[PDB]
């Protein structure tokens, strides 16, 4: 007669439950604790990095240019057999009594060429003084100061052949430059010298090329240098070395050779560095930087650097200032400051700093430290990059666990409480607990403590009919509050008496009555929609569509984190590099060898 | 005599509060808020970054060989007295006329020498001119000619000197560098010029300091070359300039200077920037790039940048070339570009864009822009890196914060709501949500609206006994649902009568009692375990573990992410990048120093 | 009279509702299922990357030093008329026989120069044999030998010129380096050959031509060379070539070009590699390395790599090694190495890996394997880095999604089942549940299933008052619970008759009577605190805050991550690269450039 409008709904009946099955809830669990706090030490560090170092340091040369030429002469004409041009060292003493002191210079060379003592006068004169003045200009070039403008050729005369000589002191400015600190050390051509600046009274290396009386190697102590220029002459002595090499004399200022070079460089300092014990390592992360170093707990020994003094210089330096501009009120330093290599040979030193409040701890802490304290150079690494991506994976990573860990808590904690809720209110309603725990309808009731449950039958939509009349005839006076049905559970056969109850419960037995009264209208779950009774009589169907909801549940939104690519990117390409500066090697490289082909002209063979 | 099986348990006795204890449930705390959004604006972006480069350009020479050789002639053999090689420039007159037109060139050099003018004639002839053709070939060079194969010497005379001249003209292409301006530039001997291609009138340069002579420089207006080779003739015309220097004379095509130098290279065009205004800066975020910069928001002058009209040119280009494509119906510009600069020294360009949809917004926006609008060099850095780590630092951050957000405004609206759902609750059993509350097991009741409590006292387990029969003599057809006890809260002494209550309360009075029934068995909270009744008659214990469990409570697995260590990883060492900058090292690099010290004559002197 | 002493809180009156406002709660929503698992093969990679390399080789060099010197004796002194040197070459024959095999050298050289056959003879006395030496030390040279250490110059006779000639023969190791795998090769000393040891002499390289006599060049097969200083005998014989120049002979060891040259090298070797499917795309993970790598599914052809017979070589010994180690007992291969290329260009060698416990899938993962398989250089990028971003991207990433995908489930979940708790206990109270779900204070009860609803009316703080006393005189003996009011909507007028309820909700009707009682002591929630009664009767007014608090809610700490900035960091700049070095490239450049112009002489030109 009337069937289920709705027929999407599925409907059960479920029987009383028996001793056979029982369950019990599952007891609160023990929640998790949030992790002991990492500790960290505040400190202040520096890091070092490997570097070049060159050799660079100031050097002078005097040397003269002697030349002669030869000519011929013609009717008409004249023309140059040859010209020879060769450089002559400045004695020792010529450059201290006469360049130096009175700038004024000779103009006879005399010096020692192919084991012969060859001299040349200069324009034939007498000697004659001669006033240096200075070079011609040109675009970046060292000073020097040079006698003779002009060349001399021999005077004219007919059908003979003639000599002429010329002399033009030189003395310039050098820039040298050691590649290895050795015997050589170059000139502006690249002109070798094998002589050091170190040098150097007493050195290991004094033996290594001396077998020697002075001779041409000479020293002067105390010696003041006058400007040419300015004629100015030096506040403060030096000592000043001089080499006469047969072309040419050089000279410069002597300077210990150990402190001139050291390796090592200071790159960057931090305030606040902080350093953790993790993993039988440490931590030295710098938040401004955005760095972190992994180190061995073990100090690096300074000892074994080579070349290195300057680390401590500057470590002290910058820590020192670092403190009392931040720290000086702040914070009371621990221990002395400490060393430790890391990877990406990174060289750290750190300062462990203690806070006023904390102070008492001072005690303990700094013996720990003490006792951290335990010739090669040192390799780093072009790419800081990973230190960063530590920095950056860590604090990450520490924010998410963190955050969630506290989640889970909070989540194992809630569900304990709930299952006090839950407790009672399976006592109210036995079979909706029941069935929401097993996750399928059962039927359960309560012995004791322990539920008692048994599983429901489903049952057919399409069989199951509902009763038009609520009231029964019988007992008149009485209204059963809730529908009448019947239904089977298989299509052919018997029909079966029964009642709706909540959620499309076919309850067998119709116990349960109420007083009729008025206005009683209400409405049950019937199949998909609800069936509307009105006045104890059947009205129509409806479908739950029809009625407005209302939700228990509080939304949560979340959303992935999409994926993304990284493509490589570069300012520049190694090619770009090689291209930039300068600014070819290729280019230039190409065009160095073609150099002789195209200018001079090997090539000619003849049978 | 029946003592509970399971001793793990405790049991408690909870005496009825007073008024002596209250408390009261809190109310529901205010929610946070999602923040508000931020607003991106989208735009286009060109970047920019620093490039040095020097200045290329092509030239040709024209000179020619000028060679002397003296020959004494031995009775079998014969023996260069000595060669004069020497270079003549080629005139100005000479190479217009005869070389470019004709093509052909002479064998004769005239030029000054050491303020002589002397004169060769090739091949002793009355002169000749006969052309020039091609250079040999060669692998990786430029363009050459020159008119003679072979050298000339004197004819054999015996016991005689005598002298032979031979000229060969050379002209040549090649390249030719200058890295600025100034002064000169330079040709392939490694030999240099000074002329300008530069320069100019219409430049300082002129005032720079002058010899002048008139003569050398000259250049021709309307200059039609003819490929050598090709013989074509030029379609257009050029300015030629040329110099002629004593050794050679060198031409080239004059260009202004301005236009060629300039500097700053256009990195990448983005098709999506976004920017962004936070911090009291701004962030403009490639996405495919994965970049994100950091800028003031002021804009940077251009005006400030020296050489640099590129940037200008470049950026509409790629910005009107991009709106087109992508943006064309899509998307309306906002203002005219923008340009600002940002940490690492790149230079962004930037072009707002508006939807069309937003439109209407576009007078507003407008006004913006524009308030942000307003000669050194801008350095840039190596890396990127950094940005890089921005851009994926952020996103990452940004999600994480979102979603976490959510979840705890879902968190805390979920408890409001529950606290209606604990309110009744504790209703119905005031103790088990009472001692949830508390945390500790207590009794309540409520007085109003307000709860009462009081604390329980801990019982014994070993003090506990089970009654054995439930049901009552004295009062038979009534049987107490719930069991009775005994049991005392210190060891020695006395009993004390009470009966079971939920979870293990032993309740002081024995009220509550039901009409007896069939069938009636049920467990009860024991101890460790259920107590098992069956007919109102005491049966067995048992243990929590026989019974099947179900759990109230929804799981949740979470795991932390694990820890990962990021070690230095390069493509490159830095050796190896040298190494490629060729080449290799040590054995020559001992070699190559040494050259002076050994070529040079060490080895001893005669007195 | 009586009113309420905490005005903060506000009152509510609920009519009863009637049909005409119902609402049905939400059903339980479907849940989010977890994502299918990523699935990861194993196997082993090694990564290849693009490279220089430069061509360097061993050689020697044999050539005399001629020398003829002039010399005028004048009556006290001598003075050079001049002095003349050449380099002659060393004859095929005379290096075999003499210096290879007896080490001996001759006095007398002779070789064609300038078309013409001269011989110069040693000490001009006549030939005695010269054994070689070693040439004096230097620091930083390349082995060498030399018969004659002095030079001569002729007896003196007076007024009268002689000539001297001397010879020396020199041998010399030196570097040779060849920019192009073809002939053109240069010396330590930098003298240009025109030879090559490239092609294997069987090549292509017969085609391509130098055309001469046989003479010039000549190869010996199975050469031994001796050295000169040990005096030892090769082990194993050589291919000789010899060239001769006119300078200098020059020889060296042939050897095959092809596999000198070639390509890419082996960046790194990876245990554990990960391959991803996604995206159309691999993904190449290394867990230590903390890179990832995109490449196309399909393999890259090795076939279409130049040069590169290494890779496959190198491949299979990492690779062969690799699984010896760690995989041997444990996994079993899967298919044969196969390459990808990625971007970034690095070449990726991968090996698939199988579990033993997987075995059984081996067939089917073999034939997916094959089905991926299938002359130019391939270009690297310096930078790592994008893949590192990736890597670590991807991996946090993943954890992310993952977790709080978990989450929402659990949400989701929770919700669902909360839903029963809810239905159940909008039963006991349907007000209180009522409102919170609307959100609004409003009235409710149940018809049937479905709950009906009517708004409530606020009514003022200040209209409302509590009636002192609870007993009612006309029925005496019982007591109401709750107290009665008296209150009304708007100021003026009137005054209603009604009675407090629960949360401030003024009833209506005063149904609800109770028993009368003592010790009767009782809190009511009134405005903003509570009112208290004793024994029925009006005592005082309270605030919450006097009575302590308890809290249902589970607390959670959520805290933001927050933001970071990363400023530029690098530990090398480009400066600095092109700095470091020593001197240093830049200020040599900026030197050597300089050269010509302070040395140079115009100086000037006069008449």
């Amino acid at each position: 007669d009337i069937k289920a409008e709705n027929t999407d709904a599925n409907f059960y009946v479920c029987p009383p439950p028996t001793g056979a099955t029982v369950v019990q809830f599952e007891q609160p669990r023990r929640c998790p604790t949030r992790p002991e706090g990492q500790n960290y030490t505040e400190g202040i560090a520096v890091v070092f990095k490997e570097n070049i170092a060159p050799y660079k340091f100031k050097a002078t040369m005097y040397y003269k240019d002697v030349t002669v030429s030869q000519v011929w002469f013609g009717h008409r004409y004249s023309q140059f057999m040859g010209i020879f041009e060769d450089r002559a060292p400045v004695p020792f003493e010529e450059v201290i009594d006469k360049i130096n002191a009175k700038g004024v210079c000779r103009s006879t060379a005399k010096y020692v060429r192919n084991n012969l003592e060859t001299t040349a006068f200069h324009r034939d004169d007498h000697e004659t003084d001669m006033e240096l003045k200075p070079a011609n200009a040109a675009t970046r070039t060292s000073r020097g100061w040079h006698t003779t403008d002009l060349k001399y050729n021999p005077s004219r005369v007919e059908a003979f052949h003639r000599y002429g000589t010329t002399v033009n002191c030189i003395v310039e400015e050098v820039d040298a430059r050691s590649v290895y600190p050795y015997d050589e050390f170059v000139l502006a051509t690249g002109d070798f010298v094998y002589m050091s600046p170190f040098y150097g009274y007493r050195e290991g290396s004094h033996t290594e090329h001396t077998s020697y009386a002075a001779d041409r190697f000479k020293q002067v102590d105390g010696f003041y240098a006058r400007d040419l220029t300015t004629k100015a002459r030096a506040t403060a002595p030096t000592t000043r070395n001089l080499l006469t090499t047969p072309k040419f004399t050089v000279a410069w200022d002597w300077v210990p050779k150990r402190p001139s070079v050291c390796t090592m460089t200071k790159w960057q300092e931090v305030d606040e560095m902080l350093r953790s014990e993790y993993g039988g390592s440490f931590r030295f992360s710098s938040d401004a930087i955005s760095t972190t170093f992994t180190t061995n707990l073990t100090e690096y020994p300074l000892s074994r650097v080579d070349l290195g003094d300057c680390i401590g210089k500057d470590a002290r330096d910058a820590m020192d200032r670092i403190f009392a501009r931040r720290y000086n009120a702040t914070h009371i330093k621990v221990g002395q400051p400490q060393y430790y290599l890391a990877n990406g040979g990174f060289l750290i030193a750190y300062q462990p700093l203690l806070s006023n409040t904390l102070a008492e701890l001072y005690v303990r802490e700094h013996l720990r430290e003490q006792s951290r304290k335990p010739v090669e150079r040192i390799k780093t690494t072009s790419s800081i990059e990973f230190a960063r991506l530590q920095f950056t994976y860590n604090h990450i990573q520490r924010h998410v666990n963190d955050m969630l860990g506290r989640v889970a808590i909070a989540w194992c904690e809630l569900q304990n409480h709930e299952l006090t809720l839950w407790n009672e209110a399976r006592k109210l309603n036995p079979n909706a607990i029941a069935s929401v725990t097993v996750g399928r309808r059962v039927s359960a009731r309560m012995l004791g403590d322990v539920m008692a449950v048994s599983t429901c039958v489903p049952v057919a939509a399409d069989n199951v009919i509902v009763q038009n009349s609520m009231r029964i005839s019988s007992r008149p006076g009485a209204c059963y509050s809730r529908p009448l049905v019947s239904f089977r559970y298989e299509d052919q056969g018997p029909l079966v008496e029964g009642q709706l109850g909540e959620n499309n419960e076919l309850r067998l037995t119709r116990d349960a009555i109420e007083p009729c009264t008025v206005g009683h209208r209400r409405y049950f779950t019937f199949g998909g929609g609800y069936v509307y009774f009105e006045e104890y009589a059947y009205s129509h169907q409806l479908s739950r569509a029809d009625i407005t909801t209302v939700s228990t549940f509080i939304d949560l939104n979340i959303t992935m984190l999409e994926d993304h690519e990284f493509v490589p990117l570069e300012v520049y390409t190694r090619h770009e590099i090689k291209d930039s500066g300068l600014l070819d090697y290729t280019e230039v490289q190409r065009r160095n060898q073609l150099h002789d082909l195209r200018f001079a002209d090997i090539d000619t063979v003849i049978h």
